[PDB]
């Protein structure tokens, strides 16, 4: 019910015991200090309104899907699509004060892949790691999110812009609804007025920017099923937050990465954040997409030929910029200017 917080914890990798059990980087600071992780949601009238944006470095989230400093966004996956690594790319090219990682993951190795990885990342300094392993019972898996939502907490209170990730709410919700198989609930016959399965929406309300404090802005991953259907968890969930990136299987097929299914993914801040030269741009190049897929399938109909129609022939030879813009090399981040800059040249 309470645990460990500070800068102390810069570096570290926390159990869900709230031990430090492995360090990715050392640091000057050795603040080590103490508070609940059954943290209140912030009063409506301490929350500030969403309106400057958090820059990631990629440029079709940047430029299609910008995100804002307290938003609360998901990202939705199924397995092979990439997830990790736009993770990686999002802590590696934002420009947060502090990253806080919860993974509450199964197998050993997929934490130590993410260690591995900090441990060679230029913000090792500022990142700390959260995990719990599937040997962990169920209240030790929620509780590692709990955790991580804490640590996050204070570095708000101490005013930074924290990024928060939760892989995944997946995982978390499947072992919360062990732990209110121990209390005697399932999710058709709750109990009151306490339920065990309240701490899903009471976890995603923590996030967001103080009017007296810093930021936090969370990206919580949803683990898709099959040809990317959405269970319930992943509708409800989607109705909570205030956006989502969807990865698609399909596009990840193809060789592109980052696989973000632009027209499937939605940043619900996007006009609160951005002015209306990049609005405008950025309908423009939704549009010529939109005309893409268009023509992707007239050509698997076998109704494209070359010269029949200008405007088919001109969207055809759009497709191999509007590609070159959108995928990315995971070890590249770009400035908002330079999103801009591509992201105009490919619509004229």
């Amino acid at each position: 019910l309470h645990t460990q917080v500070g800068r102390g914890l810069l570096g570290a990798v926390v159990n869900p015991l709230g031990e430090v059990t492995d360090k990715f980087a050392v640091t000057d600071n050795s603040e080590i200090l103490y508070r609940p992780v059954d943290n209140a949601p912030p009063l409506y009238s301490e929350r500030a309104a969403i309106e400057k944006p958090f820059l990631t470095g990629i440029k079709v989230i940047d430029s299609l899907l910008t995100c804002g400093e307290g938003q609360r966004m998901g990202i939705f996956a199924s397995a092979g699509c990439g997830k990790t690594f736009l993770m990686n790319m999002l802590i590696e090219h934002s420009g947060a004060d502090i990253y806080v990682i919860g993974l509450i993951g199964e197998a050993g190795a997929e934490v130590t892949e993410t260690v591995d990885y900090l441990k060679n990342s230029e913000k090792k300094s500022r990142c700390v790691l959260v995990y719990a392993t599937s040997d962990y019972s169920s209240v030790d898996r929620c509780n590692a999110a709990y955790i991580a939502t804490a640590i996050a907490e204070f570095f708000r209170t101490e005013g930074h812009k924290v990024a928060l990730f939760i892989d995944s709410l997946t995982r978390y919700a499947r072992a919360l609804r062990d732990v209110a198989l121990a209390a005697g609930e399932s999710p058709a016959r709750r109990g009151y007025p306490v339920s065990v399965f309240d701490s899903l929406p009471r976890l995603l309300e923590r996030p967001g920017k103080l009017k007296a404090g810093g930021s936090i802005t969370a990206f919580y991953t949803v683990l898709l099923e099959d040809d990317d259907f959405a269970d319930p968890l992943a509708e409800e969930v989607r109705s909570i937050l205030d956006g989502h990136i969807y990865l698609s299987r399909n596009l990840a097929q193809k060789g592109q990465f980052p696989a973000i299914d632009s027209l499937k993914s939605i940043s619900r801040v996007f006009t609160q954040v951005v002015d209306e030269k990049h609005r405008i741009m950025a309908a423009a190049f939704r549009e010529l997409l939109s005309e893409i897929e268009e023509l992707r399938t007239i050509i698997d109909f076998g109704e494209y030929k070359p010269g029949e129609n200008a405007s088919q022939d001109k969207i055809y030879n759009k497709i191999s910029v509007v590609e070159s813009f959108l995928k990315q090399d995971y070890r590249l981040g770009f400035t908002y200017e330079q999103t801009m800059e591509l992201i105009g040249e490919t619509i004229r």
